């Protein structure tokens, strides 16, 4: 098939705007991130392209709250509340109850409910970045390996890991298993992944 392209809007929170300091420190550092996670989709003909960012400096336009369900909600709720992007991707310096890093609506890509919650919860900008992807793939039909049955994953090295597993252990992981790969395909075949059709410039 064809390459797919996510058009994707960034939004960083007050936490994370004070955690790193200033508006180019953000900037930096969101790039690094998106291009690490363009490299984990490339594997999979994805493209994944920042087409807006919004930094709130002052404020946050809503309630960043440790529970990410929530926020997840209030996140979609405000953004319906103009763009043109595929995908919204929340990310916070707010620490999440528990372990959770990350939270996503499940096959929401393209719909309205297009989006997911973030944790920039690593020095290594990786870190933030395999969360999105992973949260990315939920939005994208996928499952957690665990949840599929004989799901195989060709990760040779250290815990033989793929992205979308439901833990991330001790290292950050850097390919799709095959489970993975399959449920992006079907959910190609829904009608509202027709977004993802257009290549942007
Ligand atoms: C470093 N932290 C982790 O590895 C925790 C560990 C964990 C696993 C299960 C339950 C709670 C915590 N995993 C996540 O943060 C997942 C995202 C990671 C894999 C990118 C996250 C867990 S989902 C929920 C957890 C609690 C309420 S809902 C997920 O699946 N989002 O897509
Ligand atoms: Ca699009
Ligand atoms: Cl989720
Ligand atoms: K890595
Ligand atoms: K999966
Ligand atoms: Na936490
Ligand atoms: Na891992
Ligand atoms: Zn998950």
């Amino acid at each position: 098939r064809e390459t797919r392209y996510v058009e994707l809007y960034v939004v960083v929170d007050n936490a994370e705007f004070q955690m790193l300091g200033s508006e180019a420190a953000v900037r930096h550092r969101v790039l690094e991130v998106v291009n690490h996670v363009d490299k984990l989709y490339q594997k999979l003909n994805f493209r994944v392209v920042l087409v807006g960012l919004e930094i709130w400096n002052s404020q946050d336009r809503f309630h960043v709250s440790p529970d990410p369900s929530v926020t997840l909600e209030n996140l979609l709720t405000w953004q319906a509340r103009r763009h043109l992007h595929d995908n919204v991707q929340l990310i916070t310096g707010v620490d999440f109850t528990g372990t959770t890093v990350g939270f996503a609506r499940v096959s929401a890509m393209c719909s309205h409910s297009s989006g997911a919650v973030n944790q920039d919860h690593s020095k290594n900008p990786v870190g933030v970045a395999c969360t999105m992807a992973h949260e990315m793939g939920h939005n994208l039909g996928m499952d957690h390996d665990e949840n599929v049955q004989g799901c195989r994953c060709q990760e040779r090295f250290e815990a033989g890991r793929c992205i979308m597993a439901g833990s991330i252990g001790s290292s950050f992981p850097r390919m799709f298993s095959d489970c993975s790969q399959a449920y992006l395909e079907s959910f190609l075949e829904r009608p509202q992944s027709v977004c993802l059709a257009n290549a942007p410039d």
